[PDB]
């Protein structure tokens, strides 16, 4: 059902010309960070806006499980991002890396446009845990891929404000900008 959304992605995140959807889909992502700190598990986000204009999105929760889906016969962590949420902005990103951290390992997963380049895979060690969603948002979906620092700091500043315990830094690799809000 990702197809679904390729095919008609105004519906899914708003306008896909006027800047509108294109902050949406980091709003997306940031909601389930938020999801995470509300549950009690994550109290630091972080957003970065690359120079290439791509976008990372990294908490400190307890990392989005990888463990087989018995129903699916793939990881958790591949079912909540290509399964309709955060599988909107996959859909609709040309390129989006997952990194978890969870019980001391780090795995990594790779879609283009949603699928997946190659299963749920480990690469390192870590004594950290958190989620970590870095995304290129995809040029057939988007005219005009340019974020801004504005939009981006007025929700961060909303999200803050609404949730005075979780510390969130925003980082603009362009001007290297950066703020952390903490109410
Ligand atoms: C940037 C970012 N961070 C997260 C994020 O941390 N989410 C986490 N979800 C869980 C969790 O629920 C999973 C099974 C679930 C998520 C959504 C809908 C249905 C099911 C279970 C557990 C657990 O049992 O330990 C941990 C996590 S962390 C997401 Cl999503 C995104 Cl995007």
């Amino acid at each position: 059902g990702l197809d679904a959304v390729r095919k008609r992605p105004g519906m899914y995140i708003g306008d896909t010309d006027d800047g509108t959807g294109l902050h949406h889909m980091v709003f997306e992502v940031v909601d389930n960070s938020i999801d995470e700190a509300l549950a009690g598990y994550c109290s630091e986000i972080s957003i970065t806006i690359h120079t290439d204009e791509s976008i990372t999105v990294r908490d400190n929760g307890r990392g989005i499980p990888v463990d087989i889906h018995k129903e699916e016969g793939v990881s958790a962590a591949e079912v909540i991002m290509t399964v309709l949420g955060v599988s909107v902005v996959n859909a609709l990103s040309h390129e989006l890396r997952l990194t978890i951290r969870r019980h001391n390992k780090v795995w990594e997963q790779v879609y283009h446009h949603g699928v997946p380049q190659f299963p749920l895979r480990e690469v390192g060690e870590t004594d950290g845990s958190g989620t970590e969603v870095h995304f290129k948002p995809s040029p057939e979906t988007f005219s005009n891929i340019h974020f801004s620092w504005d939009i981006l700091a007025k929700r961060i500043r909303e999200l803050s404000f609404l949730n005075s315990g979780v510390g969130i830094l925003l980082r603009d690799e362009r001007t290297g900008k950066e703020e952390l809000f903490k109410y």
